[PDB]
């Protein structure tokens, strides 16, 4: 069967934390109050929740409620446990509260409120400058949260807010976060298409921390070349072909031989022949403002098949890339 594979950095963080710290099951939820909370108006409604944004009237503060729609108790203690475990880290968004909702009778997530940019807008006007100053705020996220044994597992724009004015990011919706264990596997079924990882596509359950880099990858390709999204896939099939067309099919080979993955016969007739192309070829006119040599040498190094070869969130810290960024 496939050969296994264990994340390259923060490989025994949850061996060496008490049990409390992962086991999530045993959590013992410490319950608020609901009437502290007035509801607003409604923001949206996810495929797992329905949020609101309200207002915490024993402070007069704004606030986001996020109530979860009933579907598993696993997933809810989870994303519970490691929002209070990440809590306080850099740009990590901050849970307020836990409550019980009276309508629904599930639980109620309590978030501290981001006067946040329009995702339009962000994609439409952040320079240069600001992409690499952004990105370096959303490494400290990835880096805090790996450190500390947990994966993200849906890193896209629509996850990470900017309030551009306070110059404030936040890493949001951690509902598909996991605890990382070497040799344990995980489920394929996470990250929004346009951002899975190889990893998932191929179905290699044994997967780590480096997915997050390869979403990270994705977003910053959009925003460089203008393409939204970078890899435009169909489906999950449609979507390998589309990273094979730019990585190239002699790579995707060795990557699946590496781990001795046998690859869904579907592939057979889509997958074709392709050579790996150069980063310059998607430059152009309307981009250009956006490209420099170390935007493309970073990108090439979170973009790699081996979720083992690609750069760690510390270790794309240290990039040039950022040099020009004010620390
Ligand atoms: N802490 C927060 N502060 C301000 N707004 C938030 C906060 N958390 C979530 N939101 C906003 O809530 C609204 C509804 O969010 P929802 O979880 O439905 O995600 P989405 O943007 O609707 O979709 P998806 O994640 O699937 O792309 C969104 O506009 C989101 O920006
Ligand atoms: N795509 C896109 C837009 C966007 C949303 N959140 C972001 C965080 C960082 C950067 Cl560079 C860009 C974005």
């Amino acid at each position: 069967g496939p050969v296994p594979s264990r994340a390259r950095v923060y490989t025994d963080v949850n061996t060496h934390r008490p049990s409390e710290y992962w086991d999530y099951e045993s959590h013992v939820v410490e319950w608020g109050n609901q009437d502290d909370y007035q509801l607003v108006r409604k923001l949206g409604r996810g495929k797992y929740s329905e949020v609101f944004e309200a207002i915490n009237i024993t402070n007069n503060e704004k606030v986001v409620v996020k109530i979860l729609k009933p579907v598993a108790a696993a997933k809810i203690k989870r994303e519970i446990k490691i929002l209070e475990n990440l809590r306080g880290g850099p740009n990590i968004i901050t849970l307020a509260d836990i409550v019980k909702d009276p309508v629904s009778r599930t639980p109620a997530l309590v978030f501290e409120h981001v006067n946040n940019t329009d995702f339009k807008q962000l994609y439409q006007t952040l320079t240069d400058y600001d992409i690499r100053f952004y990105m370096y705020e959303i490494l400290k996220a990835l880096d805090y949260c790996h450190s500390m044994g947990i994966m993200h597992r849906d890193v896209k724009p629509h996850n990470v807010m900017i309030d551009h004015e306070h110059r404030k990011l936040r890493l949001i919706d951690w509902g598909l976060a996991e605890f990382y264990h070497p040799g344990q596997e995980y489920n394929v079924r996470v990250a929004s298409r346009y951002f899975k990882g190889p990893e998932l596509l191929v179905d290699y359950q044994m997967y780590d921390y480096s997915l997050d880099m390869w979403s990270l990858g994705c977003m910053l390709a959009s925003m460089i070349f203008r393409k939204e999204p970078f890899f435009h896939g169909h489906d999950n099939y449609d979507q390998l072909v589309r990273i094979a067309k730019v990585l190239g099919t002699e790579d995707l080979y060795d990557y699946i031989d590496k781990y001795n993955i046998e690859l869904d016969p579907r592939f057979n007739d889509i997958l074709g022949r392709h050579s790996r192309k150069r980063w310059e070829r998607f430059v152009h006119s309307e981009n250009q403002h956006l490209v420099s040599p170390e935007a493309l040498d970073f990108l090439d190094k979170l973009l790699r098949y081996d979720h083992q070869s690609r750069l760690t969130a510390r270790e794309a810290m240290e990039h040039p890339y950022f040099y020009t960024v004010v620390k």
